[PDB]
DNA sequence: GTCTCTATTGTCCTGG
DNA sequence: CCAGGACAATAGAGAC
């Protein structure tokens, strides 16, 4: 089948806000919720990301650890 | 009912 | 070795 790649710092930090968010405005559609993703994750002091950085990081060596050898091949 | 596009950041792959 | 891309989450909008 199809192995999916793991998120990024951002990617982690954007589930738990677009959550929020999809709570609060929930026929907001999701592509204006990225753009305002984008926007507030330049707000987020660099300090504050550290915590997302490392749950990421963790996430991609569980990720190689589940699947031995799949390489990232997208293609048009 | 079924696909494809919409958008963001970060990260990996390819062509030149 | 750099630019340009695909793609991870997410559901709706639109074509068909």
């Amino acid at each position: 089948g199809h192995i999916k790649r793991p998120m990024n710092a951002f990617m982690v930090w954007s589930q738990i806000e677009r959550r929020k968010i999809m709570e609060q405005s929930p026929d907001m559609h999701n592509a204006e919720i990225s753009k305002r993703l984008g926007k507030r994750w330049k707000l987020l002091k660099d300090s504050d990301k550290i915590p997302f950085i490392q749950e990421a990081e963790r996430l991609r060596l569980k990720h190689m650890a589940d699947y031995p050898d799949y390489k990232y091949r997208p293609r048009k």
